């Protein structure tokens, strides 16, 4: 089995593809357990261990920078709704040079309680993470920030 | 290599687990395009090809009732605002006993182009679909359904 890292995220269940060398498959965990860390978190020193100078967001945003400098600006903004967000791994699925992550948002915005899901899709090579295809549960989030319905 | 079903969508891309036999890779793939084919069509006599009679959604959206009864429903109900809407497989992860799934939905509403993503996680159980866990990107459709800012 893979050795995971201690002090970052700890995925409820996991499958990997068992093709996969003992090294091959723990960078792809390591690589999914640091990018959790750094939502859960917001460390930016975690960034450019975790992505390649060149990552692409496939499903960026409006108004997120594209790459490294939008990863900074998301964790920040979030923080600024939901200072105490915590993020947890759910679910991972890792096969060939993919990942999936199903994830789980919690905290406080104000007064108010916040609890959304997500999921992303990872391409990994050589143990960091090039490009991304991610959707958080955005409309139950806006309710719940008192933004809309 | 997977023997692809015809006239029913077909992935773009796909990783698959080495170690799944191709029986086993086949009716997992099969399973993901009946499933595509049914949101693609409203095609009711595809559900008990494609999922269990327990069918359990865990990511179920406010409205949607649960089960196979709430396929028909989000089928039905979405066309009663879009009918000119069509499903494309972008991306297909196979692994363990499941499978992820990165879908484009397309089509018009008014004189407005629509044109919104999903990512879905599925639990396969013999070849049929026993549990799903799935995210729309409705705030991107409200907005080019001009319902939300």
């Amino acid at each position: 089995e893979v050795q995971l890292l201690k002090e970052m995220p700890k995925p409820k269940a996991m499958t990997i593809d068992p093709s996969l060398s003992q090294k091959e498959a723990t960078e792809m965990v390591h690589a999914a357990q640091r990018f959790y860390a750094f939502w859960d978190t917001g460390k930016e020193e975690l960034i450019p261990q975790t992505v390649t100078e060149n990552f692409f967001d496939h499903t960026l945003p409006k108004g997120r920078p594209q790459g490294t400098e939008g990863l900074k600006f998301a964790a920040q903004n979030f923080r600024k709704i939901v200072p105490n967000i915590h993020c947890e791994i759910e679910d991972l699925l890792v096969v060939g040079d993919k990942v999936t992550a199903r994830l789980s948002f919690t905290g406080t915005h104000n007064d108010k309680k916040i609890d959304f899901f997500a999921i992303d899709i990872l391409h990994v090579k050589d143990g960091k993470i090039t490009e991304d295809w991610h959707l958080e549960d955005n409309l139950t989030l806006k309710q719940q920030l008192g933004l809309i319905a």
